[PDB]
């Protein structure tokens, strides 16, 4: 078919396949700020860390560097609601699922 919106280059099958190249996590659902889904997802655990990982415009959140907490919560906060690519370009594009 086709799509277009928001995530429609890197949808679920498509973040699936498209960052295969590192692991994944999965929260409880509900929202929760990118400085704690990273640390919990182990892009940057230490919290100090966690925090510039966050802050910096080298966090693109699904491809849009957004790096502040009223930037991103979750994956319904970035695309409708499936998973979410924290491409930290200082590690890698990690992958952020809920329950």
């Amino acid at each position: 078919a086709l799509f277009s919106g928001d995530i429609a280059n890197l949808t679920a099958a498509e973040i699936e396949q498209g960052f295969k190249d590192v692991p994944s996590f999965v929260h409880e659902g509900g929202d929760v700020p990118l400085v704690e889904l990273l640390v919990s997802a182990g892009i940057s655990p230490s919290k100090r860390q966690a925090r510039e990982d966050i802050q910096n415009g080298a966090i693109y959140v699904n491809g849009e560097r957004l790096q502040d907490v009223g930037a991103i919560l979750t994956a319904e906060h970035r695309l409708e609601g499936r998973f979410t690519v924290i491409r930290r370009g200082k590690k890698k594009y990690y992958l952020i699922r809920y329950a």
